[PDB]
């Protein structure tokens, strides 16, 4: 009986490039100093993206670790722990942008002659960044599925960094499951013209999703059923579609088998890639963790259009992320979501933006389904009143004096380390955050005496069938929340 028990972790991002597109740690002492800031201020450890486009660059099953190696190295002497993401999406490519990493060359070889691997929109253009989920299964990558290249790719990684995860520097494994490593559908590019609050585009003409959709109306009994034509285009208000306006295609039964089957995908997706995981890291003392993307734009509005183009088909009366979470339960891993420190007010009005009603719903389903939570800051902020709104999402209902509290969240991960966030006074008041985050309590450099110990990765729980998945669909109301926390930074 200690408040100790409402000590929730805080990560910290570390900036892209820090190894670079060659593989190459170009800068262990410039790291080591903002490292040591970082443990002036209590952090518990750190983030980073385990680029698959730097790693196997050279040619299939040719991995090289050594660079990652010495980062590893440089954190775990820091004194920090790490959380690291097995990231098999591009970085950057947008003009202005600094770190450019694209997949492996040679996977892109094998798309020109085979543009279908990737995720293509209604016009056809093809989106370059990750694979679609189409190509899951299928053994086109000289011999591998993707699915393959995955498995082999995060298999090597638990070999050669056998070191650091029974020293327990590595205490978490997030999965990247599709861009930005986000388990969904590229449908806001900002390469193509999309630009904020665009409905989006739905990303399923492939030639593989195209064929899988037709054989499953078919066997709906409606084999003339097509593709969306009438979900207009990406920088689109749902009002001025056939398929999002009152009384539009997506009510339509129709309308309601498409988006059942495109959000299915998503669902088998992460499952299947999940596995691979457990398989992987068996044994291992780190838990597997996988990236919801935070859609707050239309999330007020009936349609919850631009969530439905990313592949989430949450309505208000269909629950879309409980299903998520759910089939997140036999693998035990951590629902990773984002949006913590915004507020609605801070968005245009014209963007029907609900970033805090997503939180709670996302939050409130996934302790529901009783799964890990975890999540980070949407956008780079370094205001108190951005930190007060993430400690009131990370225990919502406030602390518990001598026990554990009521509601809180796994971890949150803070977006970003930077010169901005290391400045004098910003890192002020990211210090109050931490100290807030970690419940008036010290740092503690013992999980265990927070309850936070890392036991073994078990093997995954038998395969839940997609009917009892979305059986989580049936709206609930979402636990209370606190209209502002009661831990907040004096600021």
């Amino acid at each position: 009986s200690n408040m100790l028990l409402n000590y929730v972790p805080v990560y910290v991002m570390l900036p892209l490039g820090v190894v670079n597109v060659d593989n190459v740690f170009e800068d262990p002492d410039g790291l080591k100093e903002q490292l040591l800031q970082l443990r002036a201020a209590g952090v518990d450890g750190v983030m980073v993206d385990v680029r698959w486009g730097i790693i196997e660059l050279k040619g299939p099953k040719q991995y090289d670790w050594r660079a990652y190696r010495s980062l590893f190295q440089l954190v775990q002497e820091c004194g920090l722990t790490l959380q690291a993401i097995m990231s098999f999406h591009q970085c950057g490519g947008n003009v202005g942008d600094i770190v450019n990493i694209p997949i492996p060359q040679w996977v892109l070889d094998i798309g020109e002659s085979n543009h279908d691997i990737f995720y293509t929109n209604r016009s056809g253009t093809r989106n370059k960044e990750y694979l679609t989920v189409g190509v899951d299964n299928e053994p086109i990558f000289h011999g591998r599925t993707a699915i393959e290249i995955y498995s082999d790719y995060m298999k090597s990684f638990r070999e050669n960094m056998s070191d650091f995860l029974e020293s327990g520097l590595i205490i978490d494994i997030e999965v990247g499951l599709g861009p930005a490593g986000e388990l969904r559908y590229p449908s806001y590019p900002q390469s193509q013209g999309w630009e904020f609050p665009g409905i989006g585009e739905f990303q399923c003409y492939d030639k593989y999703l195209k064929a899988d959709f037709k054989a499953a109306v078919a066997r709906a009994g409606h084999p003339e059923w097509e593709l969306p034509d009438d979900a207009g285009k990406y920088n689109d208000v749902p009002e001025s579609t056939g398929f999002f306006k009152s009384n539009g295609t997506y009510v339509t039964e129709k309308g309601k088998f498409f988006l059942t089957w495109y959000s299915n995908k998503l669902l088998n997706h992460g499952d299947q890639i999940l596995d691979e995981a457990n398989k992987a890291f068996l044994g291992c003392k780190v838990k597997l963790a996988i990236k919801v993307s935070g859609i707050h734009w239309w999330y007020k509005v009936e349609n919850h259009a631009a969530e439905l183009t990313a592949g989430y088909y949450n309505l208000n009366d269909r629950d879309g992320y409980r299903p998520i979470a759910r089939m997140l339960s036999r693998h035990h891993a951590i629902l990773n979501f984002t949006c913590l420190e915004m507020r609605d007010s801070e968005q245009p009005s014209d963007a029907k933006s609900g970033p805090q009603e997503l939180v709670q719903q996302v939050l409130s389903g996934g302790w529901r389904e009783d799964i890990r939570v975890a999540g980070e800051n949407a956008l780079p902020r370094y205001d108190a009143t951005a930190y007060n709104q993430i400690i009131l999402n990370a225990r919502p209902q406030g602390v518990n004096n001598n026990g554990p509290p009521k509601l809180s969240m796994f971890g949150v991960t803070y977006l970003r380390l930077s010169d901005d966030l290391l400045q004098k006074s910003n890192f002020n008041i990211f210090k109050k955050f931490v100290l807030k985050m970690h419940a008036d309590q010290d740092y503690c450099a013992n999980p265990q005496k927070y309850n936070h110990a890392i036991t073994p990765l078990k093997p995954s729980a038998p395969k839940i069938p997609i009917e009892v998945l979305l059986e989580a669909t049936k709206p609930t109301l979402p636990f209370p929340w606190l209209p502002e926390t009661d831990m907040k930074v004096d600021g």
